[PDB]
Protein backbone atom coordinates (compact mmCIF):
# COMPACT_ATOMS: atom_id res chain seq x y z
CA UNK A 1 0.00 0.00 0.00
CA UNK A 2 1.22 3.79 -0.23
CA UNK A 3 2.17 5.17 3.09
CA UNK A 4 -0.20 7.85 3.78
CA UNK A 5 -3.18 6.23 3.51
CA UNK A 6 -1.76 2.55 5.05
CA UNK A 7 -1.00 5.63 7.69
CA UNK A 8 -4.99 6.21 8.41
CA UNK A 9 -5.86 2.60 7.88
CA UNK A 10 -3.93 1.73 11.07
CA UNK A 11 -5.04 4.76 12.76
CA UNK A 12 -8.40 4.42 12.53
CA UNK A 13 -8.05 0.36 13.41
CA UNK A 14 -5.69 1.02 16.15
CA UNK A 15 -3.32 -1.55 14.98
CA UNK A 16 0.51 0.19 15.73
CA UNK A 17 1.19 -2.77 18.24
CA UNK A 18 0.41 -5.61 16.25
CA UNK A 19 2.29 -4.02 13.36
CA UNK A 20 5.59 -3.34 15.05
CA UNK A 21 5.06 -7.27 16.59
CA UNK A 22 5.41 -8.46 13.38
CA UNK A 23 8.34 -6.26 12.08
CA UNK A 24 9.80 -7.65 15.63
CA UNK A 25 8.88 -11.26 14.56
CA UNK A 26 10.28 -11.03 10.99
CA UNK A 27 13.49 -9.00 12.45
CA UNK A 28 16.98 -11.02 11.27
CA UNK A 29 18.74 -12.68 14.38
CA UNK A 30 22.46 -13.04 13.80
CA UNK A 31 25.41 -13.62 16.22
CA UNK A 32 27.24 -11.00 18.68
CA UNK A 33 29.39 -12.98 20.19
CA UNK A 34 32.30 -10.78 20.79
CA UNK A 35 30.18 -8.22 22.25
CA UNK A 36 29.21 -10.53 25.18
CA UNK A 37 33.08 -11.89 26.13
CA UNK A 38 33.88 -11.21 29.53
CA UNK A 39 36.24 -8.94 28.96
CA UNK A 40 33.80 -6.51 27.08
CA UNK A 41 30.85 -5.96 30.00
CA UNK A 42 32.23 -2.32 30.53
CA UNK A 43 31.96 -1.44 27.11
CA UNK A 44 28.01 -2.08 27.05
CA UNK A 45 25.74 0.18 28.17
CA UNK A 46 22.74 -2.24 27.98
CA UNK A 47 23.60 -6.21 28.54
CA UNK A 48 20.25 -6.36 25.79
CA UNK A 49 21.45 -4.40 22.67
CA UNK A 50 24.90 -5.64 21.10
CA UNK A 51 26.03 -5.20 17.51
CA UNK A 52 26.45 -8.07 15.26
CA UNK A 53 29.19 -9.29 14.43
CA UNK A 54 29.25 -9.47 10.74
CA UNK A 55 28.56 -5.55 11.18
CA UNK A 56 30.33 -4.51 13.64
CA UNK A 57 32.65 -1.35 13.59
CA UNK A 58 36.66 -2.76 14.83
CA UNK A 59 39.08 -0.75 16.65
CA UNK A 60 42.07 -0.30 14.93
CA UNK A 61 44.39 -1.58 17.64
CA UNK A 62 45.40 -5.20 18.51
CA UNK A 63 44.84 -5.02 22.21
CA UNK A 64 41.08 -5.56 22.38
CA UNK A 65 39.17 -4.22 18.80
CA UNK A 66 35.71 -4.08 20.58
CA UNK A 67 33.25 -1.25 20.66
CA UNK A 68 29.86 -1.34 20.83
CA UNK A 69 28.80 -0.06 17.08
CA UNK A 70 27.45 -0.96 13.99
CA UNK A 71 27.91 -0.09 10.11
CA UNK A 72 24.32 0.31 8.26
CA UNK A 73 25.07 0.11 4.93
CA UNK A 74 22.14 1.02 2.38
CA UNK A 75 23.05 -0.13 -0.88
CA UNK A 76 19.97 1.39 -3.23
CA UNK A 77 19.86 4.78 -1.45
CA UNK A 78 23.54 4.79 -1.48
CA UNK A 79 23.89 6.32 2.04
CA UNK A 80 25.77 4.53 5.10
CA UNK A 81 25.65 5.32 8.60
CA UNK A 82 27.42 4.30 12.28
CA UNK A 83 24.69 3.73 14.86
CA UNK A 84 26.45 3.53 18.44
CA UNK A 85 25.49 4.16 22.50
CA UNK A 86 26.20 7.21 23.77
CA UNK A 87 29.44 7.03 24.94
CA UNK A 88 30.46 5.16 29.26
CA UNK A 89 32.73 6.64 31.24
CA UNK A 90 35.48 3.93 29.91
CA UNK A 91 34.89 4.71 26.09
CA UNK A 92 35.02 7.97 24.89
CA UNK A 93 38.53 7.57 23.87
CA UNK A 94 37.38 4.59 21.78
CA UNK A 95 34.37 6.41 20.69
CA UNK A 96 36.63 9.22 19.69
CA UNK A 97 39.33 6.70 18.04
CA UNK A 98 36.23 5.56 15.68
CA UNK A 99 35.31 8.65 14.61
CA UNK A 100 39.20 9.38 13.53
CA UNK A 101 39.54 6.08 12.08
CA UNK A 102 36.19 5.83 9.78
CA UNK A 103 36.82 9.55 8.48
CA UNK A 104 33.20 10.67 9.60
CA UNK A 105 32.74 14.13 9.84
CA UNK A 106 30.09 14.47 11.90
CA UNK A 107 28.60 13.18 15.00
CA UNK A 108 24.49 13.34 15.54
CA UNK A 109 23.30 13.03 18.93
CA UNK A 110 19.49 12.66 20.19
CA UNK A 111 19.75 12.79 23.50
CA UNK A 112 20.63 15.11 27.14
CA UNK A 113 23.39 13.53 28.97
CA UNK A 114 21.18 13.60 32.04
CA UNK A 115 16.91 12.90 31.65
CA UNK A 116 14.34 11.00 33.58
CA UNK A 117 17.12 12.16 36.81
CA UNK A 118 19.79 9.85 35.25
CA UNK A 119 22.89 10.13 33.16
CA UNK A 120 22.24 8.54 29.66
CA UNK A 121 25.43 9.20 28.29
CA UNK A 122 29.91 10.93 29.59
CA UNK A 123 30.24 14.29 29.10
CA UNK A 124 32.22 13.47 25.98
CA UNK A 125 32.75 16.46 24.14
CA UNK A 126 34.34 19.87 26.03
CA UNK A 127 31.89 22.85 26.90
CA UNK A 128 34.07 25.65 27.07
CA UNK A 129 37.22 26.93 24.00
CA UNK A 130 39.48 27.15 26.82
CA UNK A 131 39.26 23.74 28.57
CA UNK A 132 40.20 21.15 25.65
CA UNK A 133 39.55 17.47 26.39
CA UNK A 134 42.93 14.70 26.51
CA UNK A 135 41.98 10.89 25.86
CA UNK A 136 45.26 9.50 26.93
CA UNK A 137 44.51 5.52 26.40
CA UNK A 138 43.92 6.79 22.48
CA UNK A 139 46.47 9.55 22.00
CA UNK A 140 43.81 12.08 21.19
CA UNK A 141 42.71 16.10 22.01
CA UNK A 142 39.57 17.61 21.80
CA UNK A 143 38.85 21.23 21.33
CA UNK A 144 35.63 23.51 21.33
CA UNK A 145 35.80 25.58 18.63
CA UNK A 146 32.26 27.48 18.54
CA UNK A 147 28.80 26.79 19.49
CA UNK A 148 25.64 27.85 17.85
CA UNK A 149 22.32 27.52 20.26
CA UNK A 150 18.59 27.23 18.52
CA UNK A 151 15.92 26.85 20.08
CA UNK A 152 15.67 22.77 19.48
CA UNK A 153 19.28 21.79 18.74
CA UNK A 154 22.55 23.16 18.99
CA UNK A 155 25.60 22.63 16.34
CA UNK A 156 29.32 22.66 17.81
CA UNK A 157 32.52 23.38 15.57
CA UNK A 158 34.81 20.61 17.48
CA UNK A 159 38.71 20.26 16.68
CA UNK A 160 40.27 16.56 16.69
CA UNK A 161 43.61 16.06 16.65
CA UNK A 162 45.56 12.73 16.79
CA UNK A 163 48.61 13.78 18.74
CA UNK A 164 50.45 10.40 17.52
CA UNK A 165 50.53 12.34 13.95
CA UNK A 166 50.26 15.91 14.85
CA UNK A 167 47.40 15.77 12.02
CA UNK A 168 44.16 17.64 12.63
CA UNK A 169 40.54 17.76 11.43
CA UNK A 170 36.90 20.01 11.80
CA UNK A 171 34.05 17.34 13.04
CA UNK A 172 30.69 19.37 13.50
CA UNK A 173 28.34 18.06 16.37
CA UNK A 174 24.78 18.59 15.73
CA UNK A 175 22.89 17.92 18.98
CA UNK A 176 19.04 17.65 19.21
CA UNK A 177 18.20 18.99 22.19
CA UNK A 178 13.76 18.34 22.64
CA UNK A 179 13.02 15.22 22.11
CA UNK A 180 10.57 14.50 25.02
CA UNK A 181 11.92 12.43 28.41
CA UNK A 182 8.96 9.84 27.87
CA UNK A 183 7.17 9.41 24.70
CA UNK A 184 7.89 10.66 21.02
CA UNK A 185 7.32 14.34 19.78
CA UNK A 186 4.11 15.84 19.09
CA UNK A 187 4.79 17.23 15.37
CA UNK A 188 8.02 16.34 13.14
CA UNK A 189 8.99 19.54 11.94
CA UNK A 190 11.71 20.56 14.36
CA UNK A 191 12.64 17.07 13.53
CA UNK A 192 13.02 17.53 10.07
CA UNK A 193 14.06 20.96 9.99
CA UNK A 194 16.76 19.30 12.14
CA UNK A 195 18.08 16.44 9.37
CA UNK A 196 18.02 18.70 6.22
CA UNK A 197 20.84 20.58 8.83
CA UNK A 198 22.89 17.80 9.17
CA UNK A 199 22.35 17.32 5.41
CA UNK A 200 23.24 20.49 4.39
CA UNK A 201 26.34 20.31 6.11
CA UNK A 202 28.14 17.73 4.12
CA UNK A 203 27.86 14.93 7.23
CA UNK A 204 25.90 12.74 5.19
CA UNK A 205 27.55 12.98 1.66
CA UNK A 206 30.04 10.38 0.23
CA UNK A 207 33.32 12.17 -0.10
CA UNK A 208 33.26 11.52 3.78
CA UNK A 209 33.15 8.49 6.47
CA UNK A 210 30.10 7.14 7.40
CA UNK A 211 27.96 9.84 10.05
CA UNK A 212 27.90 8.58 13.70
CA UNK A 213 24.46 8.64 15.12
CA UNK A 214 23.90 7.92 19.00
CA UNK A 215 20.83 8.29 21.46
CA UNK A 216 21.56 6.27 25.23
CA UNK A 217 20.99 2.63 23.23
CA UNK A 218 21.78 3.55 19.77
CA UNK A 219 18.68 1.57 18.66
CA UNK A 220 15.50 3.86 19.10
CA UNK A 221 15.88 8.21 18.43
CA UNK A 222 19.02 6.67 16.19
CA UNK A 223 16.66 4.67 14.73
CA UNK A 224 14.13 6.97 13.75
CA UNK A 225 16.87 9.06 12.15
CA UNK A 226 18.67 6.71 9.67
CA UNK A 227 15.14 5.42 8.69
CA UNK A 228 13.70 8.75 7.73
CA UNK A 229 16.47 9.95 5.93
CA UNK A 230 16.70 6.52 3.71
CA UNK A 231 13.37 7.11 3.15
CA UNK A 232 13.33 10.01 1.93
CA UNK A 233 16.35 9.84 -0.75
CA UNK A 234 14.56 6.85 -2.07
CA UNK A 235 11.34 8.93 -2.68
CA UNK A 236 13.54 11.37 -4.57
CA UNK A 237 15.69 8.63 -6.47
CA UNK A 238 12.53 6.20 -7.88
CA UNK A 239 10.09 6.83 -10.86
CA UNK A 240 7.33 5.78 -8.07
CA UNK A 241 8.21 7.35 -4.98
CA UNK A 242 4.67 5.64 -3.69
CA UNK A 243 6.98 2.14 -3.90
CA UNK A 244 8.88 3.07 -1.25
CA UNK A 245 8.07 0.46 1.82
CA UNK A 246 8.68 1.83 5.12
CA UNK A 247 8.63 -1.44 6.67
CA UNK A 248 10.74 -2.98 3.97
CA UNK A 249 13.84 -0.36 4.90
CA UNK A 250 13.25 -1.04 8.61
CA UNK A 251 13.85 -4.62 8.27
CA UNK A 252 16.71 -4.01 5.77
CA UNK A 253 18.35 -1.99 8.38
CA UNK A 254 17.65 -4.55 11.23
CA UNK A 255 19.75 -6.74 9.24
CA UNK A 256 22.73 -4.80 10.29
CA UNK A 257 21.97 -3.67 14.29
CA UNK A 258 18.94 -5.38 16.37
CA UNK A 259 16.22 -3.20 17.87
CA UNK A 260 16.05 -0.09 15.20
CA UNK A 261 12.68 1.45 16.44
CA UNK A 262 11.98 0.89 20.23
CA UNK A 263 8.47 1.47 20.37
CA UNK A 264 5.43 1.29 18.22
CA UNK A 265 4.93 5.14 19.42
CA UNK A 266 8.32 5.55 17.35
CA UNK A 267 7.41 3.17 14.31
CA UNK A 268 4.14 5.83 13.88
CA UNK A 269 6.19 8.68 14.46
CA UNK A 270 8.74 7.61 11.81
CA UNK A 271 5.78 7.58 9.26
CA UNK A 272 4.51 10.86 10.28
CA UNK A 273 7.94 12.10 9.68
CA UNK A 274 8.39 10.89 6.15
CA UNK A 275 5.15 11.84 5.16
CA UNK A 276 5.74 15.43 5.91
CA UNK A 277 9.01 15.55 4.97
CA UNK A 278 7.74 14.39 1.48
CA UNK A 279 5.84 17.32 1.10
CA UNK A 280 8.34 19.63 1.44
CA UNK A 281 10.80 18.12 -0.44
CA UNK A 282 8.72 19.20 -3.51
CA UNK A 283 5.70 21.54 -1.64
C1 LIG B 1 10.50 13.41 -1.48
N1 LIG B 1 9.48 12.91 -2.29
C2 LIG B 1 9.53 12.98 -3.64
C3 LIG B 1 8.39 12.43 -4.03
CL1 LIG B 1 8.09 12.32 -5.58
C4 LIG B 1 7.63 12.04 -2.91
C5 LIG B 1 6.20 11.36 -2.79
O1 LIG B 1 5.95 10.67 -1.83
N2 LIG B 1 5.27 11.45 -3.62
C6 LIG B 1 3.92 10.84 -3.51
C7 LIG B 1 2.87 11.67 -4.21
C8 LIG B 1 1.58 10.85 -4.06
C9 LIG B 1 2.07 9.45 -4.25
C10 LIG B 1 3.68 9.49 -4.13
N3 LIG B 1 8.37 12.36 -1.88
Amino acid sequence: MEMEKEFEQIDKSGSWAAIYQDIRHEASDFPSRVAKLPKNKNRNRYRDVSPFDHSRIKLHQEDNDYINASLIKMEEAQRSYILTQGPLPNTVGHFWEMVWEQKSRGVVMLNRVMEKGSLKCAQYWPQKEEKEMIFEDTNLKLTLISEDIKSYYTVRQLELENLTTQETREILHFHYTTWPDFGVPESPASFLNFLFKVRESGSLSPEHGPVVVHCSAGIGRSGTFCLADTCLLLMDKRKDPSSVDIKKVLLEMRKFRMGLIQTADQLRFSYLAVIEGAKFIMG
